[PDB]
């Protein structure tokens, strides 16, 4: 696959960065090559229609990466973007969940039912995607997929979201 | 109208964070698809007019920024590079206080010319930094953007010389 391959090439490894034993994935090169950029998205979009057809009502993004791609990823489906950020940032009621930290959301950034697919750069362990379902749930929002570029797959973070589906372009140990 | 379907969507909350302020929150701009897709349009026609075949890239700022940079960069045809808080980016960096930014060394060439983008300019130190880092990288910094601008505090002149441009402006 052409558009992956240009994707994948533009994904760095740090090994033991920000400490030793990480390997850091590094998505910095996808955003600063305008057609690698486009790749992530357009895949991500085509894979979400092929699956979800209409029923998306909005993408959420996380707080930062996922920001990143989440109004993107939006605007290729039609939809809009809401936010799900670091505790702290965000203005009016809120609800938090710890994802490791805290996640929070505003009270009224959904309505009971409506469906919604999270998006960020990277699944590991699946403790930040699961505080953003955990939001959503509250909010008595349907989650229908949660989506990102890479995925580590030693760390279980697909099992740690069962039942709630989850997809990624790419996959590493 | 345009202007009108982003102005519509910008929420004030009075006294947040701290008492006597007014927080602007482009949450509802991001929710509504016309509206960010009108904003983004806007943004793009000014950068356009304004530089024509002269930028390189486009700086996004950690956090908000990044909502906004790469739909700004797709719709020019050019790459986003990206601006962090400090101990996020990995590989040799440069940092600038104002808490701390800091940019990857290889972000950009000597040369190049970029277009910084935030969501909001307040005081100005946010982007006042970035342009620091890209200076220092000797990247040119053809302008500066936001989405909004609080003109009491100020941030068009601390910037200057470097140009800056807001789709909407509050005291
Ligand atoms: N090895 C890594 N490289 C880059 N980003 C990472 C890495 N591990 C975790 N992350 C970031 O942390 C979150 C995923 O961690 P987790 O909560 O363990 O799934 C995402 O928001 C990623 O941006
Ligand atoms: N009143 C405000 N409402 C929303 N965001 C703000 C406000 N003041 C500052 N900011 C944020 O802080 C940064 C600008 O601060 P400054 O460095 O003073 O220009 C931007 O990234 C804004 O997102
Ligand atoms: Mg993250
Ligand atoms: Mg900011």
């Amino acid at each position: 696959d052409s558009e992956l391959q240009l994707v994948e090439q533009r994904i760095r490894s740090f090994p033991d960065f920000p400490t030793p034993g990480v390997v850091f994935r590094d998505i910095s090169p996808v955003l600063k090559d305008p057609a690698s950029f486009r790749a992530a998205i357009g895949l991500l979009a085509r894979h979400l229609k092929a699956t979800h057809g209409g029923r998306i009502d909005y993408i959420a993004g996380l707080d930062s990466r996922g920001f990143l791609f989440g109004p993107s990823l939006a605007q290729e489906l039609g939809l809009g973007c809401v936010l799900i950020r670091k505790r702290g940032k965000l203005p009016g009621p809120t609800l938090w969940a710890s994802y490791s930290a805290e996640l929070e959301i505003q009270k009224d950034a959904l309505e009971p039912g409506q469906r919604v697919v999270v998006v960020d750069d990277l699944l590991a362990t699946g403790g930040t995607m699961n505080a953003a379902c955990e939001l959503l749930g509250r909010l008595q929002a349907e989650v229908l997929e949660c989506v990102s570029l890479v995925e580590l797959t030693s760390l279980k973070g697909r099992e740690k979201l069962a039942p709630v589906p989850f997809f990624s372009l790419l996959q590493y140990e």
